[PDB]
């Protein structure tokens, strides 16, 4: 049950002015595509705060990738869900290498001691979080937050547009193209190319996704085949067949070194590390 | 639990081409605004059929308004949720005046025997439908369907843009403006002016809405005040404080006699009767 929003003063939406004229802001299945200029964060923050929302964020730092944690967490503190409850889950083989990072109020971190990229689906599935968070966000650790990433992303199931393919034809998408693999997508199918480095949703939907992809990967293994982009290939197959309820623009998954800063991106929020 | 969609071939969404350049297609709280060109109905039909969705439609035909039923139902048969399960609920004081209209398969009608406009909230609330339908759609009877109205509208809570105000400033919206009324909205607040003639959602959310508006109306009555546009005024207050998850364009609530057929409307779906 959701109580009423309080009185707020903000600009009137303009029905006869599109919010963006340069990009698609809704999918053909009526899921919002989240770009700067599509949302009023004061309204969303109200809505999610009134539900006392807690966001879990999963990150794997195995072997040498522990060196990415300090910047990742420090920048998360600055830009990820600020003002809401957050629970970081750091999956690692070196609990002692986890850096000591100061957290804001309402924010906590748990260290969970544990090919590597692929096995994430399995591990996320097993830890499905049900009692502790409302949403789960699953990301790569070799990244930093450079701008706002907040409750605008939250929804039962979301994927993110891979920054190498948001302008590409589906023929050019690097989907798994061998029929022998459970991740197989034909050249005449596909909505988008979603990035393996940033997906999420409610705990229930994320558990479902990660279970499905793990099961698919096991079948492929039993069949002596490995998907061309591993977890990302299976993620893409899952999201083709189970459409996400929100799609994040490449603002939320970017590499400025390789791609610069095009006019279509008003903000670069979550980026590869230089 | 939602099973996988089957393989389908349809045009690729174009991330760098907006679907509409003349209208706002998403609210600032990231609810889709449903216009022609925003949705692929084959994808939505798949999604809703896989859930065996049943849609209830409520309509009140009290006193002389029984004469509107024949056209209303005949045109609903042609254009409303065709291919899905539908349950019409006709609220009337003259069960014998309900015309005999031939229904397609999967479609049924119930006659429920019962100021008039206002009391709808109360009656809808009491009949909340929970065992028989997944969604409820609540409309005026003095209307006809002239084009597709389908599962693209379905969501936990929706309102429809009143056709007299979709281009107007919020100052010009005919909200209740007296602080004494529970429907009061100040001149600096308001997103949209929603029509009383077409709203809906899941049963739970509709029961909540109709209960809230009924309660508000009773308080106003006890206080010796009646909202300027009655149920519609209270609907608008409720939807200001509880944002809808989808907003229907005026394609879904139109009067061609009074407003013609502007270029911004590609389809006129649900219209006033000439
Ligand atoms: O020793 C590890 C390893 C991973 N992780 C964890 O796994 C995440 C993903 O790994 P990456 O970030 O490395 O992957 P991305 O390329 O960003 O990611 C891409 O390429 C991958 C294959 O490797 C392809 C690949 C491997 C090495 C070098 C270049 C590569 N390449 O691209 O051609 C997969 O196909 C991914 O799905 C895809 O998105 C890290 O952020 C850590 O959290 C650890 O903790 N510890
Ligand atoms: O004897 C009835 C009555 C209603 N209903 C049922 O109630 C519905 C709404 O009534 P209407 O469709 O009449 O209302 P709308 O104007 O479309 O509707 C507007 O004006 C209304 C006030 O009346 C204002 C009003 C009343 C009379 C004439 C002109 C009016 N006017 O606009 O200035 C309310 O303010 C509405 O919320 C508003 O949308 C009908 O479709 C029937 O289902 C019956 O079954 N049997
Ligand atoms: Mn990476
Ligand atoms: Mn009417």
């Amino acid at each position: 049950f959701m109580v009423s929003l309080p009185r707020m003063v903000y600009p009137q939406p303009k029905v006869l002015t599109p919010c963006r004229k340069d990009v698609l802001v809704v999918t053909p299945w009526l899921a919002p595509i989240v770009w700067e200029g599509t949302f009023n964060i004061d309204i969303l923050n109200e809505q999610f705060r009134l539900q006392n929302t807690t966001i879990g964020l999963t990150v794997f730092a195995i072997k040498k990738y522990v060196a990415f944690l300090k910047l990742f967490l420090e920048t998360a503190e600055k830009h990820f869900m600020v003002g809401h409850r957050v629970h970081y889950y750091v999956f690692t083989d070196q609990p002692a290498a986890v850096p000591r990072v100061t957290l804001g109020t309402g924010r906590q971190l748990s260290v969970l001691e544990v090919d590597v990229s692929m096995r994430r689906m399995e591990m996320i599935s097993d830890f499905c979080f049900l009692s502790e968070v409302d949403y789960l966000v699953c990301v790569d650790v070799d990244m930093e937050f450079r701008d706002h990433v907040g409750v605008e992303i939250l929804t039962p199931l979301f994927g993110t547009l891979h920054p190498g393919f948001y302008g590409s034809s589906r023929e050019a998408f690097t989907y798994e193209r061998r029929p022998q693999s459970q991740a197989y997508i034909p050249k005449d199918e596909g909505d988008f190319y979603y990035g393996g480095a940033f997906f999420g949703g409610s705990v229930q939907e994320v558990q479902r996704l990660t279970r499905a992809c793990h099961q698919a990967m096991m079948v492929d293994q039993a069949n002596g085949i490995e998907a061309v982009w591993h977890d990302e290939s299976h993620l893409n197959k899952y999201l083709l067949r189970h459409k996400p309820t929100k799609v994040l623009s490449p603002e939320y998954l970017w590499d400025q070194q390789l791609l610069g800063w095009p006019a279509v991106l008003r903000k670069l929020r979550f980026t590869a590390v230089p």
